[PDB]
RNA sequence: GGCUCUGUUUACCAGGUCAGGUCCGAAAGGAAGCAGCCAAGGCAGAGCC
């Protein structure tokens, strides 16, 4: 469970276009999502860091409730 | 070394086009710009000079 499941799953606009300035890279493997990255994600998604942070974080509750459930 | 062909590789760190999202505008209209793609660069094989 990755960000493309995540993504196929205005707020929920602004969550698919955070996913849509990452790269493949970054939607298989989240957790390389430091800040340098983050900052390219944020300007590119016309979104502050903090609501990248945000995303990142609904996306990690959300893929812990599928390794589970 | 150079050029070409072919394969492959490359988040941001002055290229092009820029979906989505963003910004300015009452609108008409504009703008910046990530991903992708393209170009370009990296690593190689081959050919030519
Ligand atoms: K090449
Ligand atoms: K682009
Ligand atoms: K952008
Ligand atoms: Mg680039
Ligand atoms: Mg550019
Ligand atoms: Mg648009
Ligand atoms: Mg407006």
């Amino acid at each position: 469970f990755d960000l493309n499941d995540f993504l196929e799953q205005k707020v929920l606009v602004r969550m698919e276009a955070i996913i849509n300035s990452m790269t493949m890279k970054e939607r298989a493997k989240p957790e390389i999502i430091k800040g340098s990255r983050k900052r390219r994600i944020a300007a590119g998604s016309g979104m502050q860091v903090q609501d990248v942070n945000r995303l990142l974080k609904q996306f990690d509750d959300m893929q812990r409730m599928m390794k589970k459930m």
